[PDB]
This record gives structure tokens, C-alpha cells and sequence, in this order.
């Protein structure tokens, strides 16, 4: 599904990141419109390494969810790939909530430091109830 934008706010709200480790709301939205357009069913190869990125946070393979083709990978979210293209987002917020436990927490994602890092992210935000 490709949420809207308060909808979303709202989702993530209820599954508890807002405050995460540290990590407003507006900064999880910014990195799901930037990642996916915040669209769960979304993929992306990565030719150079074999790994996929999968779902709204385009998480990795190689460290963090099984696809089973991914050479030398592990699975620190102990979920199948799978899990992070349903509709219901639970798992691939409880495999963020993981990725953000280790040391550079929402670092972790090149596109936040690109798009949301050092930036005024309110307007994801604006109006959503949350």
C-alpha cells in the first residue's frame, strides 16, 4: 500500500516510534517519504553488492532481514524480506526500531542524512493529530 501522509503519522504513532531512541516522528516520516514515497511494496536491487531493499524504510538485506540470495548475509531482525512488504507495517517498524538500536540509529539510512539530517522536517507532520 502507498500510505498518505497523515495516515502514516498516525500508523507509526500507535506502533510507538515517536521518540524512539531519541527519534521524533517528523524525522521517521521524512525518511519513509525519501526511502519509499511511502510505499510498502517497494524494492529495489543494489546490482553492486546483490542485496535488496525492501518496503516504506527500504531496509537492507545483507544485515537485516532473509531473502535467502543475499551472499554472506545476515538477519538481525530475524524476519524473512517478506515481512517488510505487507500492508501492515508492525514488522518493518519493529526491524527500524532494531536498525536504530545500534550505534548510528537513525544514521543508518544514507537518504536521511541526505533529505532530513540538519533540516526542518515539521511539515511532515503538520496537522496530523499526532
Amino acid at each position: 500500500k502507498v500510505f498518505e501522509r497523515c495516515e502514516l503519522a498516525r500508523t507509526l504513532k500507535r506502533l510507538g516510534m515517536d521518540g524512539y531512541r531519541g527519534i521524533s516522528l517528523a524525522n521517521w516520516m521524512c525518511l519513509a517519504k525519501w526511502e519509499s514515497g511511502y510505499n510498502t511494496r517497494a524494492t529495489n536491487y543494489n546490482a553492486g553488492d546483490r542485496s535488496t531493499d525492501y518496503g516504506i524504510f527500504q531496509i537492507n538485506s545483507r544485515y537485516w532481514c532473509n531473502d535467502g540470495k543475499t551472499p554472506g548475509a545476515v538477519n538481525a531482525c530475524h524476519l524473512s524480506c517478506s515481512a517488510l512488504l505487507q500492508d501492515n507495517i508492525a514488522d518493518a517498524v519493529a526491524c527500524a526500531k532494531r536498525v536504530v538500536r545500534d550505534p548510528q540509529g537513525i544514521r543508518a539510512w544514507v537518504a536521511w542524512r541526505n533529505r532530513c539530517q540538519n533540516r526542518d522536517v515539521r511539515q511532515y507532520v503538520q496537522g496530523c493529530g499526532v
